[PDB]
C-alpha cells in the first residue's frame, strides 16, 4: 500500500480528485450505491473505502471513524493519494428552536472545541469551509427541495459536549458534532477544499429518510465540484 | 442622537437595514454617489455617515475608522439603529505571489489576530462571513469581470509587527509573530487587514449578516511596484462590486 | 443493550471487572484466545468485544478504535458496565535510538497532546498510569525475558503533524510542533501513540486503574528497517505480557 | 510622505523628539494652542498632527484615534520620524470611591486587557510607564495645585469593559480606558519613553475645566522632558 | 565551590549518585543521622547539605527550601555534581476521607499548579515519578508495616492553595504540597530519577512519630536504589 | 507568635510599618546595623528578622529566602503584622552590556516569569513598583553618587532555564525560554532575579507599597570578570541606598 493506514494505492483511485468522507462504513456503502460503477476497495480498522464514478469521473468514498484524530488520518492519506476536495456528510441534532427534524445544515465554519485542529493551525485560524463546496451543497440541497440552514457548527472531542451549550445557542450555533473542526481546519490551512452537510435527526424543539436525502445532497454536490 | 458616537437618530436611517462600511471617511461619499439620492447624514471623528437609496430602499454608508475597537463601536451603534447586514469594502495588500494588483479578494473567514473580537466570542468561534453576503459579493465581482480570490484573511491589531514588518523603528518582531507571515502564506491566507476579525465575529455571533470585499492595490511579495494608479481603478472597481452586492441583499 | 455504542448489556460481562483494550478490532480475538473460554460478545463499528476467563474470573477484551474520542467512548461505556481496571496493549514505534525493535515499553505517564483528556481533567493533571497496573506489566515483561523500557509516552491527536512527520501532502508542520520531536527526545520520551492521554487521564481522575504496554515494531530514528516479522513475534509477546499482567490484577 | 499613514516627513518635525498623543483632533488643537508657534501639519484619517515649540524646541501633537490598533500606528510612525518620548493625556471615569471628579490620574502601569500590546511583548511583560515621564507628570500636576493619584489603569479594547470590574476595584485599579496598555507596552519594550495622565470627569462616587487642566499638565510635563 | 549556591565541590560528594532532598535543615540532620558516617558539608541560605553512607556508598542529604524555585536550584546543582537520583520526603495533610494521620503517601505524579515546572517542560508533559524510585518507596514502606497510599499529589506555589480543592478531591488527589511538581517534572524531563513520599500529619477527616517513619522509609528506599 | 512562619508577634515590631526585605538572612544584621538600636527579633528557616529605629520610628529588616513562594510567605506575614511599605534590596547580575559592575538598578516593574504572583493577580496585571518607593530609591541613589539605571527587571521562578543558562547538567532549555534572553535584552530588560514579580504584584494589588533596588555585582554579557570585591563595595552601597530611601518613606 502507498499509505500507512487506508490500504490503498494511487492506482486504486483511478485519477479521483474528490472524496466523500462520512463517519461509518454503513454510510459509505449507501453513498457509493448512489453513484456509477461502485467498487469496494479496502477495509482496515475505521477506514472502509469505495471507488465510484460521477459523470465519468472517479470519486472516492471513505469512512473516517469517530473524532478529529481518526478523521485526520483518513484525510491526509487520501490527500497523499491525490484527493484535493473533501465533502463530509453526517446526521446530527440541532440546538436552535427554528430548526426542524428533516432540515439540512450546511456548515460555513466550525467552533474549534477539538484537539486535532490545533495540530494544523493555531486557534486564531478559522475552521472555515471552502466557498465552492459550500455553494455546491446549498445548490444541491435546493435542487431536491430540502429546507436548508447555512451557518456555524460546534465541534468537540466528547460525545457528551463541554469541557456552555446555551452559550453556543445564543451565538447562533446550529448544531454539534465531532469531526468538522478538524476536517475544515486541516483542509483550509493546507490548500484542500472541504465542505460539510448534515441532516437533522433530533432537536429541542422542532413540523433514515433524513439520512437518505443528506446522502443524495452530498453526492449531487460532488457532481458539481468535479 | 440615539447613539453615543455616530451622532445619528434612528429616523436618519429612514428604515435602512443594510450598511456599507469602509474604513476611511474619505471614501464614504464616493460610495454613496454610486446610488440614488446621496445625502450626508453626519460626521464625527472618523465616523462619516451618508444615506442613499438603492432600488427604492434606504442604504447607509458609514466609516469604521482603523482597528477593531473603533470598528466595534461603529458596528454596534449601527446595529442599534437597525442595521442587520454589513458589507465591508477596503483596499488591501496581498501576501500571495499569484495574487495581482487589481485583483479582488472576498473573505470567507479571518484569522483572529486582534483583541476586540474576544469580547464577542471566545477564540474557538470562527470569524466567519455570512453565506448570502459572500455569495452576493462573489457574484457581483464576476459580473464586472474582476479576477477574484475567495478565502481566508489575517486580521491584525497592528499594522507593523502583527503583519511581520521589520522596516520599523526597532526592527524587532516579538516571538509570537516571528516567522508568522511565512506560516500564513503556507496556509493559503490571502492578505492582512485590521478590522474584519471584529466585524465578522460580532456579526456572526449576534444574528447579523456580514461580508467583506477588498481590491488589491499592492503586493509586498512582488518586486514590481503598483502602477501610478496604485489605487484608483482598483478602488473604483471594489466600490462598484460592493454596491452591486448590496443590491442583491436588499 | 445497556450502552450507546458497544452493544453490550451488563450481564454479557458476567461480572468482569478487568478489560484489556487494544486499538484494533482485528487483535481482539487473538488476545481472548490466550485465555479460557474465548467467546465473542459483540461487534459494532471498531468496537469488537470478547469475553474470556482467567483463573476462574471473567475478563473482557474490547477494541477502542483510533484516537481519544473513540477511546473515551469505549472506556466510559466499559466503566458503565462495571470495568474498573483497563490494560492498554499496542504496538508502537520508538523515538529513542537505543530502543530496539522487539523491545517492550511500559508507560508511567503520557504527554497530553490531545483534546479528549481535557474533558476529564484540566491540563495540569497528570496522564498517569495506576501503580499496580504498571507494576503488573513490568513484572509480566520481566517474566518472559523481554527487554523493557519504563517511562513517558507522547500521546497525540494526530498521526502526522503531532508526531512531526514531514513526509505528507503539505510537507508543513504547524509552529507548535516544529522541532517538537527533538524536544521530546531530549526529555526522554519513549514513543508516540494516540490514545493513552485520554485513557490514563480519564481513569486516574475517576477512581479507575489503567496501565499501558506496547511492543516496539519500528524505530524511525534507526536506519535499519524492521525484520520481515516487522510485527508478529513482537505483537505476540506484547499480548502474552498483557494477559499475564491481567492475571496479577484479578 | 516618509511614513505610511501620518502624511509627514522627517523635515516636518524640525528636530522634534517628543510627541503628545491624545485620542482626538479637537484635543490636539487645544494642546497645541498652549505652546509656542503652533502649526497644523497634516490630517489623514484618525491622525491629525501639529507642530509647536516649548523652550525653543519642537514638539509634535498627534491624535491616535480609538484603541490600541490605531494608537500603535501613530506611535510607530512618529518613532520612525525621530520621536523618542510620548505623553498621552485623556479624560476618564474613576472606579475608586476616594477619587474625585477633577482629580488627575498619573498611570504607573496598565492592566493589559487589550490585543495590540501582545504584538509587542508577551503577557508577562509589564505595561509600565517610563520613570522620567511619570515623574514629570506628577511634578507638573503638583505645580498647578492639582489633586493627584498615581497608580494602575485598566486598559481594554471595548467601550463596554469586560471579556470583573469589582475585581479591578479590589485590586486598587484607578480607572479604565483603551489605549494605555498598548502605548506603554510598545514603548517600554522598544526603548521609547512614555507617560500617561488623565483628568477625572465621572465616578461612582466622588467634593471642560478638568480636560483643560489635564491638558496644561501634559504640556508642562513635556517641557520638563526636553 | 563548583556550584553557584550550595557551596559544594564534586570531591565533597565522594562519588555519591543519590540525594535525599527534604525542605528544611532540621529534617536533613534527622535523615543523615539514620545513615552511616554522617558529615555536615555546608550551609548556605536555604541549602544545608550532609554526606553519609548506605551499604558503603556515599549519599547526600540536602534541604531545598520552600517552593519549586529554591528546589530547582538545589536539584540542578546537585545534578551538576553527579547526583542522578533524587528522593523527596515531606509531611503533609491529606484531602481524602479514607486517608489516616500516620499513613504514608507515595506520589506517582503531581498536578502541576506551580510556576517552576513550566521552566523545564510545557504543561502537557506529566510531572511523573520514576518507576524504580516509586517502587523502592512502596517496598520500604511495606517493610516497616506502614499503611500506604499510592497516587496523585497537587503541587502549587501558595501556602494557601488556589489561584477548587473539592475539584481535586473528586479527582482522587491525595494531598497538597509545593515542591513535587517542580522536582518530578525537572527530573523526568532531564534523565534524572525522582521519587516522593510524605507522612500524613493532618486530615478532615481520618483511627514527630509520623515524620520519623517517613524519614526511615526514604532512607530504606535510598538503600534499594544504590 | 502571631504568624505561622516568622515567629513574630505584633508587639515585636513596636508599631513598625516599613520593612526592608533582603533575600539572604546573612545580610539582615548588616542592614539593621546602619540604623539605630539594632535588635535581633527572631530567626526561623531563612526568615531572620531584626528591628531597628530610623529617625525615631521602628523599622523591620527581614529576609525572604529564595523565590516567590518563600517571598509570598514573608510578605503576607509581615503585612499581617502591620507592614505597609516593603523595600527589596538585592545584588544582581545584569544582561545589558552598558550596565557596569558597581552600578545600581531601581526596578519600575517586572516581567512575571514566575507562578506565585498569579495567586494574587491575573497575568494581565502589572508587577509594578509603588511610585513613592521608586522615587525614594532613585533619589537615595543619586544622593550617594551611584550610577543608576531605572527600568524593567525579569523575575524568574528558576535560576537556570528561566534565565536561559546552558551551562547546566542537561544543557537544554525548554522551548518557552530558548532565545528568551536575547528578546528581553532587545526589550530593554536590565537584569534577572527571582522574587520581585511576587513581591510587586502582591503589594500593588493589596494596597501596599513596594520598591526594589539592587547593586550589580556581575554582568554575564561582559568579558571582564568582577573585581576581587565582586560584591562588597557594591553590596555596601546598595544597603546604604535602601536605608536612605526608607528614611524618606517613614
Amino acid at each position: 500500500s502507498d499509505v500507512f493506514h487506508l490500504g490503498l494505492t494511487k492506482n486504486d483511485l483511478q485519477g479521483a480528485q474528490l472524496a466523500i468522507v462520512p463517519g461509518d462504513p454503513e454510510r459509505v456503502e449507501k453513498i457509493a450505491a448512489l453513484m456509477d460503477k461502485p467498487v469496494k476497495l479496502a477495509s482496515h480498522r475505521e477506514f472502509t473505502s469505495w471507488r465510484a464514478e460521477l459523470d465519468g469521473k472517479a470519486v472516492i468514498v471513505c469512512s473516517t471513524g469517530i473524532g478529529g484524530p481518526s478523521t485526520s488520518i483518513a484525510v491526509e492519506e487520501l490527500a497523499q493519494l491525490g484527493i484535493r476536495t473533501f465533502l463530509r456528510i453526517g446526521t446530527t441534532g440541532a440546538i436552535q428552536p427554528h430548526i426542524n427534524v428533516g432540515d439540512v445544515l450546511v456548515t460555513t465554519a466550525s467552533v474549534r472545541l477539538d484537539g486535532a485542529s490545533l495540530h494544523f493551525a493555531p486557534m486564531e485560524f478559522p475552521a472555515v469551509a471552502d466557498f465552492a463546496c459550500t455553494t455546491a451543497l446549498v445548490e444541491a440541497a435546493k435542487s431536491i427541495g430540502a429546507t436548508t440552514h447555512v451557518g456555524v457548527t460546534a465541534s468537540s472531542d466528547t460525545f457528551y459536549p463541554g469541557q456552555s451549550m446555551e452559550e453556543w445557542q445564543a451565538m447562533g450555533v446550529m448544531n454539534y458534532e465531532m469531526e468538522s473542526a478538524t476536517l475544515l481546519t486541516m483542509c483550509a490551512s493546507q490548500g484542500l477544499r472541504a465542505g460539510m452537510v448534515a441532516g437533522v435527526i433530533v432537536n429541542r424543539t422542532q413540523e433514515k429518510q433524513t439520512e437518505s436525502h443528506a446522502v443524495k445532497i452530498v453526492v449531487e454536490a460532488a457532481r458539481r465540484l468535479l
